[PDB]
């Protein structure tokens, strides 16, 4: 298919960045359709990394035109940084970057927010980035937000913005007794980058109407994963957009009817970063060895990953939202070693039942406790094996009960984190 | 196609509860993806009407399980007070309804800072329904909201409910210096119809996806319209959610690419309730004729709707949006009598330049103007005509043109209010 959806069938962080930068190959454009600077997609070429946050994992390729859609929530400061960053580094950010006039403006007073109500959880708290992310979501539902195309009369956009902020500080002081984040001072900062963003402004739901009328390879990458959804994730326990494929045609504008293969990327085993459900979490030195190995760190925030072992009913909830049509095994090779393996095949409920399907919001999640098939590991590597017939029988069996319990097929497998270390058992722009 | 989505292509008051009651004789399910009860879907059937709001329109069909999936923010209140009108009339509502734990709750307090709000707005009110919506939206993108289950446990809720009116009402209180909404009496309101909602509780996604194997007959029933988008429509003159059928997979739960049908209600003229943007906007005569005659009053506040010539050109961008593989073409026989009827072709911009597409945000589109073609109207009567034969010339010529303007197919035909009073030329469940 030509319009291809890449995204977390977990809680993110399962190598996406990875895949775009991989798949992009033939691609003329990429499309970040949500999320914001909350994401740390790692790419790494020839052992050169790269992190990126929110530019599309495509802006690393000469060909490929990179877009960050109207569900994006657009912080000024944060694109600012990234791009003399990549700059330095040979990438005309500028020319190979596209942004819609749509997305929501992050500024100063969406963190100080996004602080303020995270203290105001006490033991309560999400485990939210900071990145002002909830609180640029929440002023755009309210149709109170700043969103790019109001850069484009900054007489009115500062009389816009002095009410906003006017409303804000109000809280933030008069509530939450935190200070007032300064009007002309964020007003400063925007109106010294409202002439770049501008100029990389484009019609994005035209601009892809085109492409698809054209056959253009057109990649929408996701940020975050399908069980941090704002919706189907573990409520509250989620990020504040929907990173199931729906959220595909609404932050870009692509027609429901035109995405063609959704492309799951699934981690060899499972981990959340900030608070909330993880029935298969692991305590103990295997959780341990995940950690230290996966190198399990928040590349946002550099926080401590919680880590377990493969969830296939979290996983089966993923795979009939996004209508998955297919998976990329990634982080395999963090296996090796291992005696014995385990998945979970099910669910047992607190009332003594067992299920296959997962709860819905993070209450409903209490007392439930995995069913697992435990299954031997592998002592040799597979670190960098780019073909099937390096990857040993164990290895192989563990891949295949996976699509057996999930009726997906392993498309991709990932045995490292170099572009080139990984396995194309069919190709998405093909089948 | 089995999953057939019909969506309002304007800005909602198109006619949708009329062609959701006219499709769902086959369909076994009819879901609402989003909205509230903003909305007033009117059915007739051998003359006898039903005002809809929040209850999905196959809510009088025996053989259709009605569902409210995720997407939509749910007020106890309305629902309560629907059910009883309905009952009363002898429509078993809860034997056919179905509703999602996910939905948002809409709360009296969401109603007093929907108004506080808009009233806060002067002159630059949006011209909100007063229903909470919006507040509802943001409460729930914020991760502070109510959902329908965290009625799951009554001792929970009345302390999470405690948790967030105190929030609420410092903000009425303090800020708006509106009167405090009660924590007590919304609490009691609350658990007095907390039975009833938990027992329509179901697992709408997983549902929807053992339909989808079985090869049922789903329908997805819009509310508002495609300008209304909160995203894709004219910001911030737009309602709270995503009313491009990407919020179909979004609200529901439904893999995005099972979606198999997209049906565009089209009237042949255009409305807008509410402030906002609207070229065609007409304040002659003719644009009260179409008032009188459309009966344009909003149906859930009894607003007057503004009138206009259809605009091919906001109708084109809908086309786009949606996917749209097909129109159903209403309130034609509003036409009749009418000399001249006229179509917008493309927009004239302020700075003197032609364009077919839309601006976005409400003030990009300022100094903009419609550019038609007039077409012979026709004085034959079309009222009740349940086939081509039967409309004259001019009116097939109406048709025609508009197909080729949008290149989209006007599939069915309504001439009048009644079930029976319409046609059609292609079935979406055949084709
Ligand atoms: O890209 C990400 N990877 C993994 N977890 C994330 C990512 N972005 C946000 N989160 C989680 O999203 C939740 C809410 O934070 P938010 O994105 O800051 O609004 C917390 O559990 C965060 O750790
Ligand atoms: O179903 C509807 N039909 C037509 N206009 C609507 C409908 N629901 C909401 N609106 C418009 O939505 C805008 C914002 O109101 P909201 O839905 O109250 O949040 C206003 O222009 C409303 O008139
Ligand atoms: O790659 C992104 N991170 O793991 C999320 C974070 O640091 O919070
Ligand atoms: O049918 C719904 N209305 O026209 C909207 C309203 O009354 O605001």
């Amino acid at each position: 298919g030509n319009n291809v959806v890449v995204l977390g069938t977990q809680w993110g962080d399962e190598g996406k960045g990875k895949i775009v930068d991989l798949l992009t190959e033939r691609a003329k454009y990429v499309v970040r359709y949500q999320g914001g600077h909350n994401a740390g997609h790692t790419l790494v070429i020839n052992g050169e990394k790269t992190v990126l946050h929110l530019i599309p994992s495509g802006i690393l390729r000469e060909n490929v035109t990179s877009i960050i859609g109207n569900g994006v929530v657009l912080s000024p400061a944060a694109l600012m940084k990234e791009m003399k960053e990549l700059e330095d580094r040979g990438i005309p950010v500028r020319e190979r970057l596209l942004l819609s006039e749509a997305c929501p403006l992050i500024l100063d007073y969406h963190v100080a927010l996004d602080n303020a109500r995270e203290k105001a959880r006490g033991a309560k708290a999400i485990g939210t980035t900071g990145r002002g992310i909830g609180p640029a979501y929440e002023d755009k539902v309210a149709r109170r937000g700043l969103r790019v195309g109001d850069l484009f009369d900054k007489e009115t956009f500062a009389e816009k913005l002095k009410e906003v902020m006017e409303y804000h500080n109000f809280q933030l002081v008069n509530y939450y007794k935190a200070e007032a984040v300064d009007y002309q001072k964020v007003l400063d900062d925007t109106m010294a980058v409202a002439d770049i963003l501008t100029s990389m402004v484009v019609d994005v739901s035209d601009l892809l109407d085109q492409a698809r009328q054209r056959g253009d390879f057109v990649m929408f990458e996701g940020a975050q994963g399908t069980l941090l959804d704002i919706d189907h994730g573990t409520y509250p326990y989620v990020t504040s957009s929907n990173t199931t494929a729906g959220g595909v045609a609404t932050g870009s504008g692509l027609g429901p009817r035109y995405v063609d293969y959704v492309l799951g990327i699934l981690k060899a085993y499972s981990t959340r970063v900030g608070a909330g459900p993880f029935p298969t979490e692991l305590f103990d030195e295997t959780g341990e060895f995940l950690c230290k190995q996966g190198n399990e760190f928040g590349a946002t925030t550099g926080r401590r990953r919680r880590t377990g072992w493969l969830d296939t009913v979290a996983v089966r909830r993923a795979v009939q939202l996004n209508s998955l049509s297919g998976f990329c095994l990634t982080k395999l090779d963090v296996l090796d070693g291992l005696k014995e393996v385990k998945l979970c095949v099910a669910y047992r409920m607190p009332d003594g039942r067992e299920v296959t399907t997962t709860p819905l919001a993070a209450d409903d999640w209490k007392g439930v406790e995995p069913i697992y098939e435990t299954m031997p590991g592998w002592s040799e590597s597979t670190f960098g094996v780019k073909d099937r017939s390096g990857l040993p029988q164990a290895a192989l069996n563990y891949i295949k009960r996976i699509e057996e319990l999930t009726g997906v097929p392993i498309d991709i497998i990932s045995t490292g984190p170099d572009r080139t270390e990984t396995m194309i058992l069919r190709d998405p722009f093909d089948a």
